[PDB]
């Protein structure tokens, strides 16, 4: 009756890794539709499926970030979705094409670094992460979840001297030996076909499933375009995602509900390292048409739905609004994008970040001009 | 640079398993203080520490529940907290005192079932859980997290014929061989000393840390008292937790803010199995003094902060309120306690449950008398 599972079988059965493994109601689910307009998707979807995509996307946005290591130059992240096949490719240095001595002993066969990265659970370059490292990745798990939910997958990486191609098939059951050839290219690509039918979807995807998933991925790519460094262009199905600022994100999310609106902007800064290395970009819209407070937070490349950084903004605005009114956040839509050192995620899904609220009180300052303009707009509505 | 971790080392370093491993701001943190009054704890605390306690408590509440197995009779759950030492004991059948053949081969030594339960990750009786099983436990992880965050721990279990005592020390590094003796007792006890200092606390606990943690545990025990079956009494430091109904919970949470209030009650039922086996108990208070909607949900023994069961209640009330007003949830405090089959938790912490919203629409009915009285109270406030 007491059973012992391995990681691979556990991940196919257990919602704890990536969320539910069939379709459920995902409150707040959005996608982008073509001007770009973010719109709700009021149909049930599988959280673990969307997480396949997210794990690959955050791995790509992580790559340009140095954590006490040599700088890496990434000029593109290319995301593709067609005929059910999903791929994500970025340049910058490839995953090292070299034998991993420890994994080879554990496996009793030659195992190269990219196979460790994609096939070994609890394995990666962030196992001993510094508290100030602002990569989203931390557990050495996410890429393996993508593989375990794929009927077939191909990892291709090149390092400027060699290219490494490896098939990882049947939900990680069948790892084929890699093919290594000479090459002058340099990139990392993951291409896969999710187990759609096992996750509740039609085989092949229905028209509506395809449209919803494409819209979700496109919006995730647009979020990345605002987060990544100035040198990186994001593409979705070869089209550049032209949402490189928090203002552009705010406009896309409010185009239906409050077109031609004022966008209040702020760069929230800190004086002391490590916080001073990481300004937070903010854009907000205030409208009486908004039914409840909403934020979109892209923190360390992750779409965060809950965290004390939001509360810091809301409480600071509220204090001012109460004062000005006496002479409060339900009319606000706010976008917050940037890196925060020292946060801890509450699960592999990275839905919620955890931190002492006093980090923001001690270290960060919200510009008075933004607070004053937000307060004026909110009070006008209240009155 | 690419490192491979084992589960034990990963759990000591990674917030994904139990939450942050030092003190952070936990919005909504509450404890009970002595009449019983639930009050906020406005000090940062370590989520993983509180999760040690929760994992043991949910294991105890799970024990009486049959999932297509023989019925188990549990008459008590005794929780203790003194001098930093935490223990949880329940009766009912003990963990089997028998050699585990598979674990013994993996370990190359004699390993008994209770050592598998407490020391092997991804191991337990719920690995192949039926979708209709309403135990909180699912992953085969929680007890190991308790051990990995203990400087010392003792597992004691008895099966009516033998007693098994095993020391599990130094954050799972040092598993001592068990001592097995004849016995007529029958129970399962876990006693441990958390690694307080490593988790941010004083050694020994400060007066305030001790008071906060005791209050948190006591409130968690009171929540259990409303969830468990009629035959089980919950004790905290030997005192019975006299909060056996949702009404008693609602009163304790509103005693400071709205004493002597009306408590609206409902039992939400479904007609079809498996849902019809699991009525949901509800108690709500409506007051203009409440600043925002709040719920306390004990679902499958777990304190759930987010789930579509709440949304089902809010939307049903809102529809009525809009209609009656025209001739809405911020004045509500609501307690919901019961089992829901087919939910999936989003992480090991079980903060959020996932389900299709249509489960409630199709299967469950909220009594009209409760909806009507709630609506009258809410509309009176609006007007
Ligand atoms: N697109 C990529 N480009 C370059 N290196 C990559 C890429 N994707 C993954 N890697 C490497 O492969 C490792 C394993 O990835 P992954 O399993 O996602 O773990 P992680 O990103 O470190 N942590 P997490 O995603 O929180 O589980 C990473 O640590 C990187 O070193
Ligand atoms: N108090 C207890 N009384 C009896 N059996 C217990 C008790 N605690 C744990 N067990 C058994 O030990 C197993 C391992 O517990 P645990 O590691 O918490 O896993 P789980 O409860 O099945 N799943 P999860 O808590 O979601 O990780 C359980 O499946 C039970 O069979
Ligand atoms: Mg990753
Ligand atoms: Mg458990």
């Amino acid at each position: 009756a007491f059973e012992i599972s391995d990681f691979k079988e556990h991940a196919k059965k257990k919602s704890m890794w990536a969320g539910a493994l069939n379709k459920v109601t995902i409150s707040g689910l959005m996608g982008v539709f073509t001007d770009l307009m973010a719109l709700p998707i009021h149909r049930d979807h599988c959280p673990a499926l969307l997480k396949i995509f997210d794990e690959l996307i955050v791995n790509a946005t992580d790559h340009e970030r140095a954590c006490h290591s040599k700088t890496k130059k990434v000029t593109y992240i290319k995301i593709s979705f067609d005929k059910g096949v999903f791929s994500c490719e970025n340049d910058g240095p490839g995953i090292p094409i070299a034998k991993h001595e420890q994994a080879s002993l554990i496996a009793k066969r030659d195992v190269y670094v990219p196979e460790v990265a994609s096939c070994f659970f609890l394995a990666g370059t962030n196992i001993n992460k510094a508290k100030d490292c602002i990569k989203g990745g931390t557990n050495g798990v996410g890429l393996k979840l993508a593989m375990v939910h794929s009927q077939w997958a191909i990892l291709t990486t090149a390092d400027g001297a060699q290219k490494y191609v490896q098939q990882i098939n049947q939900r990680l059951d069948i790892i084929e030996p890699p093919t290594i050839t000479p090459s002058r290219e340099m990139f990392t690509r993951i291409e896969l076909m999710p187990v759609y039918q096992e996750l509740g979807y039609a085989e092949p995807l229905s028209e509506t499933e395809q449209a919803d998933l494409s819209a979700w991925i496109y919006l995730r790519a647009c979020q990345c375009a605002a987060y990544v460094g100035k040198g990186t262009t994001i593409y979705y199905n070869d089209k550049p995602c032209r949402t490189g600022s928090v203002m552009a994100l705010a406009k896309m999310y409010t185009l239906l509900s409050a077109p031609n609106s004022t966008i209040h902007t702020a760069t929230i800064k800190a004086d002391a390292k490590p916080y001073s290395l990481h300004p937070l970009q903010v854009a907000a819209v205030v409208s009486p048409k908004f039914k409840k407070f909403e934020h979109v937070s892209i923190i360390n490349g992750v779409n965060c739905v809950k965290g004390e950084h939001v509360t810091f903004l809301k409480k600071t605005i509220n204090e001012m609004v109460i004062k000005k009114f006496q002479q409060s956040c339900s009319n606000i839509f706010v976008v917050i994008v940037g890196s925060i050192p020292g946060i801890e995620w509450t699960g592999q899904r990275k839905d919620e970040l955890s931190i002492a609220e006093n980090v923001f009180k001690t270290h960060y300052s919200i510009p008075s001009s933004f607070l004053t303009s937000m307060t004026r707009s909110i009070v006008d509505i209240l009155l």
